[PDB]
């Protein structure tokens, strides 16, 4: 039922997810200025050189890129985390046009769009046991801004009009998402939830602070998406984003000076 639009988008979710007006809801404006440096931060560990990709879905809010979780394979561990969070699938989230599409901002700013990768806590067993915690999921969230391609992210453009309405999915092998990483890993953090229903509070945010940059033509596919199935009236998969939520009593950390 939920979505994006102007009867089902995000203003309308708390009816449905009553924790939409929770405590440490998801996305939010990063004030760079106010995130304090916190020199007991440890450089985050991304370990991806053994992932294993599996297929590529449309869910009709987004398309995700599933792993193989089964294993320690693509592990994300230290920057603010204890443990070990296994990465289960990367999407994104994306607007109309250039100057939106971003979940979190800073400074106000908006992005073109974001890459969330979403891991679990490996000491929660499943995903689904995961989402029941306050610890359970860390997502790195990566923002995009238009200039040059990223050769990386080629191989999921190129695939998604195999998959342009809701339900439509392929098998998506061997890509390396180490591909659709910046340089730096200097990072913002904080405690907050998943941007979609059912919002849980579950999520460690590790947002990092340098953008990819991905082209027009990238992102102008991503906009040829739809939202419906096949059979319904076409409605372009655009602004597939939550808008800034209250901080409410939290603080945003730096990793870096
Ligand atoms: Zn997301």
């Amino acid at each position: 039922h939920w979505g994006y639009g102007k009867h089902n988008g995000p203003e309308h979710w708390h009816k449905d997810f009553p924790i939409a007006k929770g405590e440490r809801q998801s996305p939010v404006d990063i004030d760079t200025h106010t995130a304090k440096y916190d020199p007991s931060l440890k450089p985050l560990s991304v370990s991806y050189d053994q992932a294993t990709s599996l297929r590529i879905l449309n869910n009709g809010h987004s398309f995700q890129v599933t792993f193989d979780d089964s294993q320690d394979k693509a592990v994300l561990k230290g920057g603010p985390l204890d443990g070990t969070y296994r990465l289960l699938q990367f999407h994104f989230h994306w607007g109309s046009l250039d100057g939106q599409g971003s979940e979190h901002t800073v400074d106000k700013k908006k992005y073109a769009a974001e890459l969330h990768l979403v891991h679990w806590n490996t000491k929660y067993g499943d995903v689904g046991k995961a989402v029941q915690q306050p610890d359970g999921l860390a997502v790195l969230g990566i923002f995009l801004k238009v200039g040059s391609a990223k050769p990386g992210l080629q191989k999921v453009v190129d695939v998604l009009d195999s998959i342009k309405t809701e339900g439509k999915s392929a098998d998506f092998t061997n890509f390396d998402p180490r591909g659709l990483l910046p340089e730096s890993l200097d990072y913002w953090t904080y405690p907050g939830s998943l941007t979609t229903p059912p919002l849980a509070e579950c999520v460690t945010w590790i947002v990092l602070k340098e953008p990819i940059s991905v082209s027009s033509e990238q992102v102008l596919k991503f906009r040829k998406l739809n939202f419906n199935g096949e059979g319904e009236p076409e409605e372009l998969m655009v602004d597939n984003w939550r808008p800034a939520q209250p901080l409410k009593n939290r603080q945003i950390k730096a990793s870096f000076k």
